Formats: structure tokens, sequence, C-alpha cells
């Protein structure tokens, strides 16, 4: 995730192993109740898309669940396209690029691109955003098995 230090500056570090126990652990003994996403909330503060996507990773194990997950996350992000189209063209040095859907999913960007984009005047947080499609995602599962 991207946090603060006491320096007042945002710095990156991995997603913690402890902070990813905690998730498997919600994950493997609540098995998709209604709990598993405040949970995912709580232990996804500051996260980046690569941190979700190693989250998401650890419980591939529901197949099922995962490839429910896949598919709202394509579904979000061919509408973030819809609405979000990226200036496909030339940027002077200095100015990075805009994320499209894929880019906000951690598909097709790098964490350096995603750590770009949360910490950019102006920033679009793509952690925040990414989370977002993926919590609709857990709520469709939870549906699904309620
Ligand atoms: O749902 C949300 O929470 C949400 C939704 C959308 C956004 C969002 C989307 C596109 C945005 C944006 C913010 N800020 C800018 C923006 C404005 N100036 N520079 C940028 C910028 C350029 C390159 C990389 C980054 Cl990092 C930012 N753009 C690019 C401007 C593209 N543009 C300009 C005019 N019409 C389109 C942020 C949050
Ligand atoms: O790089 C990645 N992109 C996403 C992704 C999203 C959608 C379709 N295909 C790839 C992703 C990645 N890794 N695990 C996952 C993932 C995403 C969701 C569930 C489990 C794993």
């Amino acid at each position: 995730p991207i946090v603060q230090n006491l320096q007042g500056q945002m710095v990156h570090q991995a997603i913690s192993p402890r902070t990813l126990n905690a998730w498997v652990k919600v994950v493997e003994e609540k098995a998709f109740s209604p709990e598993v996403i405040p949970m995912f909330s709580a232990l996804s503060e500051g996260a980046t898309p690569q941190d979700l996507n190693t989250m998401l990773n650890t419980v591939g194990g529901h197949q099922a669940a995962m490839q429910m997950l896949k598919e709202t996350i394509n579904e979000e992000a061919a509408e973030w396209d819809r609405l979000h189209p990226v200036h496909a063209g030339p940027i002077a040095p200095g100015q990075m690029r805009e994320p499209r859907g894929s880019d906000i999913a951690g598909t097709t960007s790098t964490l350096q691109e995603q750590i770009g984009w949360m910490t950019h005047n102006p920033p679009i947080p793509v952690g925040e955003i990414y989370k977002r499609w993926i919590i609709l995602g857990l709520n469709k599962i939870v549906r699904m098995y309620s």
C-alpha cells in the first residue's frame, strides 16, 4: 500500500503477509459470508491494484467465486473505458499516461505506474477505484451463496 510516514511523505510498501494472512483467514473460516466485505475493506487501506491482486490470488482456490470476481471486474473496467476513454496520443516528458480499465485492475499497468497515478497532481486513486469493483464482485458472491 501507499502510506504516510512520520516525515509526512507518502511512501510505498509491499502488502504485508500479516494482512494477507488475515484475508486468507476470514475467507477460509467464514467462506464468503457478509463479514468478508467489511474485512476486505479494513485490510485494503491504501492498497495499490497490485496489492489487491495479491489479496485475491491468495484465495484463488475458490474457483467459482474468483471467476465471478474476474467477470465483475471486466464489466466495471468496460464501463470505466466507456466513461473515461483514454487520450491515446503523445505525452510530453514530465507527464504520464492516463489509466484504462485494465490499468486500474493492475492487468496492464506496472506498480510504478500505479503509484504514479495515485500520487499524481491531480491524482487518480486507482487502488480505491479497483477496490470498488472488487467489493461489487464480493457482494455478487455473497448473494450467490446466501
Ligand atoms: O470514481 C472516481 O473516484 C474517480 C473517477 C475518475 C477520476 C479521474 C479520471 C481521469 C482523470 C482524473 C480523475 N484527473 C485527471 C487529470 C486532470 N489533469 N491531469 C490529469 C491526469 C493525467 C494523467 C494521469 C493522471 Cl493520474 C491525472 N484525469 C485525466 C483527465 C482526462 N480528461 C480531461 C478532460 N476530459 C477528460 C478520479 C476518480
Ligand atoms: O494482474 C491481474 N489482473 C487481475 C484480473 C482481473 C480480472 C480478470 N483477469 C485478471 C488479477 C490479476 N491477478 N489476479 C487477478 C485476480 C482478479 C480477480 C480474482 C482473482 C485474481
